[PDB]
Formats: structure tokens, C-alpha cells, sequence
């Protein structure tokens, strides 16, 4: 079967041949296409792009970070992952109108939405136990008791909380599917930076399927990446052109060195990526 | 210029060929595929499927019903459309534990989420002016003020309001896109019956896009249909195969007779479908 990465390179290709010019908040300018969908098999392999090294440590840590229900950039920073510190800075907070908010506090972002959807938000350092709808755990429960369910969904898009956020969620929602004891997941992404972003997202949710599959006794199935506004910044054009020529190398494999019973007991040491030979950067 | 209805007929074909068996809530078997996508042009044509007649009056009347933020089945029923009456019956309610609810009261469904997302749902008679977030309106405002924005989303999936609904929503969320004065919409359906549902849904949101484009002064672009669980009942595999051999007829045209400026000011008399000649069956 053709390499799984071709699906992704094929999209960069499309955006370059049919992508119309569009601007972002700043006005940097990009080439955009609206409405894309890619399929990545998770059966005995892991969709960790090879044409360009992906920040694996970042993916793993950020996911464990969401799982906890944390909305503090600091807790993720103190792990070597700074991808969220920029939004937790002292100025950025006031820039949007959050002066009373302590530095680091991102607001009711991802994590919060997954474990306490609909709960009155207050501050990053607070207890929310038994508050709001715990979607993540509900999903696990359903997959275990009624795998045929067609309404197994995790929604991070909360219209009423959007204001109180450092940045709207790029991942509006994800849906799970089970058939022949095989767990699949589809992610809806409102906007994606094909250049240096989508690759990290593909792995984030690919990992999330793996974890859930592990605690539900199912086998990883398919990961469907659905995009809204898929764009490439005008400057990443050249860099990607030489990347489209690089031949994709066999995807690595993710092994779970331990046996976990609950989604919360997952440790960063519990995982291991073998056969990951990315292209030089 | 490949006919639009082929994208759709293609999907059914794909399900028959690659789909697997999967039982629904009642135990009935379906041929299921998880993860699908089609693109429909809204330029000078309306994607009202021709290989089989679609209940247009139902499509138009129902949408006008959502714009009103109504949640009373009887309001829609007293218009000639009975697609929701079943969930409003005294009997249906009781079994769900809504013995206090009145006949017709569906709960915090589409209308409600669209105009009062987050608001505390009382009953189908209550007034919610100013309560919750009016997503429909917010979408429309944003198209005008910040067309390049990538947050133009309208979510109908409210984890918190689930237990109060007659049934979970099928249209999780929809995203809009604006480029080169063209208005596009993507819809994410968690699940859809390719035979009865999907055709109806396609039309419904194509209509919505026409409306919002009309009000914002933009030209309808594309309508992207994203699916989660695309299924077909096993007992329909035969009549479907027969329909799959039907040659799609030219898509009809949609015309808004009078100029409207506000989304609430739309009335059924303002629309007209011309050139709709579906396959008799
Ligand atoms: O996982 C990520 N996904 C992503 O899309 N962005 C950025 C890339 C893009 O430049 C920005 C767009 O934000 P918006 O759609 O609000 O304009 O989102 C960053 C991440 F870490
Ligand atoms: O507009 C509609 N779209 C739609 O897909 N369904 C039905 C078709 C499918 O048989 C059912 C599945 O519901 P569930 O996923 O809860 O089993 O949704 C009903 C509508 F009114």
C-alpha cells in the first residue's frame, strides 16, 4: 500500500495548485483551500511525518497536559515544551483584556473543555471536580459499553467561553468510531497551518486514539483528519517545495511499555517510538 | 464539468464496496464507512439531488423553523411538515422522563442552540431575548466585518444540553469561509443515512448558505459535506443499486424573489426552486 505520508504531501500539492490567496488576522498572506480530508492508518504504525522532524516530545507532553484538565501554560512549560508560553505572557493577557488574570492562565481552553465542559470558569489554580461535563471519560465509558454508538464526541468549541480564551481552539471537535473491535477517530480542525502545524496535530490525535484504544481493549483503526481552512503561508512556499521531493521513510511504531487502566495514569515514560528516521533539518 | 450529484453517488458506491457491517441502536444492520467528504458547487445551481426526489417543502420550512429559534414541534407541524412531531408526542416525552414537558416541546434543540447557546432552557414558550449567544447572528456579523476570519463557526453540539434533548443533533457544527466575495460552508454531520437523510441535509445547508450570502451580499461558493458515520441499511442495498444507475439530471436553480436584509425577515414565499426534475420513483 502507498505510504501514509503521501496523503499529507498530496494536500500541500493541492494547496499549491488550487490555493487562492487569503489573509489572516495579521495580514501576512497565505494560500488557502477550504474543505480537505485525509486518512491515516494506525494499524501497526504511527503517523509521525518523516519528510520533516516532528516535535514528538511536544505532542506527548501537550496531550498528557490536556488530559489533566490543566489550563496553565506553566505546567506544560516546566516540561521542556514552551509552545504555549507565548499566550501566557504578561502582556498578551492584558492585550486581550485579562489583567486580573495571573500570568500563565490560558482561560477555559482544551483541557478544561474536555473534563469540565460547561463549568463556570474562574482561574487556572482552582478545583473543578464534579463540575461540568467530563467528555473524555464519558467517551471512554461509551466505547466500552456501546461501541456502535454514533454520537461519541468530544467538543472543544464552547461559544460562551470563547471570549475568556487566549486563543480559540483549532480543534473544534473529534468523533470516535468502533467497528470490528477497531477504534477510529476523526478530527475537525477549523484552520490548519500545513507548514509547521498540521503535522503536530496529526500526531496529537493519532496518539489520543492509541491511548483510548489501549484502555478500552480495542485496536487502533483509522485517524481521519478533516480540515476547514487549510493554508500555507506565502513564505513557506519554497521550503515546502524541496520537502515535496523528499521520499517518505516508513512511519515509526508506538509501543506502550506499560499497562494502564485509566486515561489519567498515563506517564510520558509509558510510550516509546521505534523506527523513526526523519529527514535532516 | 462533472455533475455534482456524482460526488454523492460516488460515496454510496464507496460504502457498498468498502463499507463494513455495523448495527444501529435498534440492532438493525447497516453498511458503514467512517470518514467521508464531498464538495458541491453553489454557483448558479442548487444541489437538490435528482436521482430521487427530496422533500423540499420540508427543507425550507424546517430551516425557517431553526432561524426562529423555535423548539416546539407543533410550530413546524402546523406548516405541513411532520418530521419532528414524533419526538414531541406525549408518549415519546414520558419515556425520556419529561413528564412535565408539554406536547411539542423538543427541548434545547437546533433553534435554541443556534440563537441562545448556553442560555438556561426553560420551556418551548419561554422568552430568551438576550440570553445565550446568538451564533447565527454572530456568523452573519463576522462575514461582513472580518470576512478573512477562520472562527466563523456555528456549533449545535452542547454536551450540557444533551440529556434534555429529544435526540442528539446530527449536525454537530458548521464553518463558513469567505474568499473572493464567495461564501462557503462546511458541515460536519456525525452520522447520516445516505439514502434518506443526507440528501435532505445537503439541501438544508446549501439553502442556509444561499440565505446568508444573499444578506451579506456575497456569491454562494461551495458547500462541503463532511460525514462521520456514513451508513446505509442493509435492506436498502438493492433499491440503492438500482438508483445508482440513474443518470443525474441538471441541478435546479434557486431564486430569492425579494431582496431581504435580515436573516429573520426570510419567509417561505421568498424562495423558488426552478428546473427541478428528479427521477420518478
Ligand atoms: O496546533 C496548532 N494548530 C494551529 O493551527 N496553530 C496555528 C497556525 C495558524 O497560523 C494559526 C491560525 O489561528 P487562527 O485560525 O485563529 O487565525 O493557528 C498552532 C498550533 F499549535
Ligand atoms: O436530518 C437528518 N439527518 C439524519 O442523518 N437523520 C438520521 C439518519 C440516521 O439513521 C440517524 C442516526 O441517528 P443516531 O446516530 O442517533 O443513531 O440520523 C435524521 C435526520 F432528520
Amino acid at each position: 500500500p502507498p505510504h501514509g505520508e503521501l496523503q499529507y504531501l498530496g494536500q500541500i500539492q493541492h494547496i499549491l495548485r488550487c490555493g487562492v490567496r487569503k489573509d489572516d488576522r495579521t495580514g501576512t498572506g497565505t494560500l488557502s483551500v477550504f474543505g480537505m480530508q485525509a486518512r491515516y492508518s494506525l494499524r501497526d504504525e504511527f503517523p509521525l511525518l518523516t519528510t520533516k522532524r516532528v516535535f514528538w516530545k511536544g505532542v506527548l507532553e501537550e496531550l498528557l497536559w490536556f488530559i489533566k484538565g490543566s489550563t496553565n501554560a506553566k505546567e506544560l512549560s516546566s516540561k521542556g515544551v514552551k509552545i504555549w508560553d507565548a499566550n501566557g505572557s504578561r502582556d498578551f493577557l492584558d492585550s486581550l483584556g485579562f489583567s486580573t488574570r495571573e500570568e500563565g492562565d490560558l482561560g477555559p481552553v482544551y483541557g478544561f473543555q474536555w473534563r469540565h465542559f460547561g463549568a463556570e470558569y474562574r482561574d487556572m489554580e482552582s478545583d473543578y471536580s464534579g463540575q461540568g461535563v467530563d467528555q473524555l471519560q464519558k467517551v471512554i465509558d461509551t466505547i466500552k459499553t456501546n461501541p456502535d454508538d454514533r454520537r461519541i464526541i468530544m467538543c472543544a468549541w464552547n461559544p460562551r467561553d470563547l471570549p475568556l480564551m487566549a486563543l480559540p481552539p483549532c480543534h473544534a471537535l473529534c468523533q470516535f468510531y468502533v467497528v470490528n473491535s477497531e477504534l477510529s477517530c476523526q478530527l475537525y480542525q477549523r484552520s490548519g497551518d500545513m507548514g509547521l502545524g498540521v503535522p503536530f496535530n496529526i500526531a496529537s490525535y493519532a496518539l489520543l486514539t492509541y491511548m483510548i484504544a489501549h484502555i478500552t481493549g480495542l485496536k487502533p483503526g483509522d485517524f481521519i483528519h478533516t480540515l476547514g481552512d487549510a493554508h500555507i503561508y506565502l513564505n513557506h512556499i519554497e521550503p515546502l517545495k524541496i520537502q515535496l521531493q523528499r521520499e517518505p521513510r516508513p512511519f515509526p511504531k508506538l509501543r506502550i511499555l506499560r499497562k494502564v487502566e485509566k486515561i489519567d495514569d498515563f506517564k510520558a515514560e509509558d510510550f516509546q517510538i521505534e523506527g523513526y528516521n526523519p529527514h535532516p533539518t
